[PDB]
């Protein structure tokens, strides 16, 4: 037959703790899912899971998606191959902050990227500014 299923209001616009408390008060169980990412939402609740707006039994389980910190990635040495490669491939790797600089190099490297200013072998954040250095002399 039917049981008592109700829809539970979202705690969007408040912190994850606010959501946790509100659901807890109603008897709902909450699971907090956190991810470090490139496409990071704030630690506050901006959105919720459909399960909340769906009519569910009071005391169901609501997953709260929260993100803690932007992810970091190691810089692949593809920069040295082509300027286009450096910017685009690093964007594909997640990076979204670039700064171009040029450094005087031997004519044999003119027009080629000689690397990055920050160490490429280092794991840099998505929001970290990668300074791409082009060899020009």
């Amino acid at each position: 037959g039917i049981t008592r299923d109700v829809q539970v209001p979202d705690v969007r616009g408040q912190s994850s703790a606010d959501a946790i408390a509100t659901l807890q008060n109603r008897g709902f169980k909450i699971r907090t899912l956190q991810k470090p990412d490139s496409t990071i939402p704030p630690d506050h609740v901006i959105g919720t899971d459909p399960a909340a707006n769906t009519s569910v039994s009071a005391g169901d389980e609501i997953t709260v998606n929260v993100s803690t910190g932007p992810e970091q990635r190691e810089i692949p040495d593809v920069s040295t191959l082509t300027y286009a490669e450096a910017v685009k491939k690093l964007t594909a790797a997640g990076f979204g902050r670039f700064k171009q600089a040029n450094s005087p190099s031997t004519p044999e490297l003119v027009g080629k990227v000689i690397g990055t200013n920050p160490p490429a072998n280092q794991t840099s954040a998505i929001t970290n500014v990668v300074i791409i250095i082009v060899g020009s002399g």
